[PDB]
């Protein structure tokens, strides 16, 4: 019982792009860009499509960096999140009704206003490490338990 999702981090040598989500799941938190994968669409194409829809940016090269499974106690579907990174983009980030993008210096990543699991795996993402993770949540603020390990192949 799992549903595919993508998450794209535009990570440049001194900064990362995050978007403040205005409504829906995760509203009020800074997130990477992503969403559900369509029928007949590859995960990578879904990731490129969501990055454009949510940030206005066109990604050139995308790299697989992780896989994170989210469980919400009482929710039947697990979120199978395929995480990607890019340093090569085109366009300028666009603020829309749905998302407010902002660049953050790497030492100023706003973890207090992000999903709690980000504090766990961002340190790996910042050091160019790949990972497999699983986070069990109670509501949207509490991590009941988790696993996170570094991998050679996502
Ligand atoms: C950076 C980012 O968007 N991370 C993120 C994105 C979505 C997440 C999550 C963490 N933890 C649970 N959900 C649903």
């Amino acid at each position: 019982a799992s549903r595919l999702y993508t998450l794209v981090l535009v990570l440049q040598p001194q900064r990362v792009l995050l978007g403040m989500k205005k409504r829906g799941f995760g509203a009020g938190r800074w997130n990477g860009f992503g969403g559900k994968v369509q029928e007949g669409e590859t995960i990578e194409d879904g990731a490129r499509r969501e990055l454009q829809e949510e940030s206005g940016l066109t990604v050139d090269a995308l790299h697989k960096v992780g896989q994170i499974v989210f469980e919400f106690v009482g929710e039947p579907e697990l979120m199978d999140v395929h995480v990607f990174c890019t340093d090569s983009i085109q366009g300028t980030p666009v603020e829309s009704d749905e998302m407010r993008p902002c660049w953050f210096q790497l030492d100023q990543i706003p973890f207090k206003d992000m999903w709690p699991d980000d504090s766990y795996w961002f340190p790996l993402l910042l050091q160019k490490k790949k990972f497999h993770g699983y986070f069990k949540f109670q509501g949207q603020d509490t991590i009941l338990d988790y696993t996170l390990r570094e991998v050679d192949t996502v």
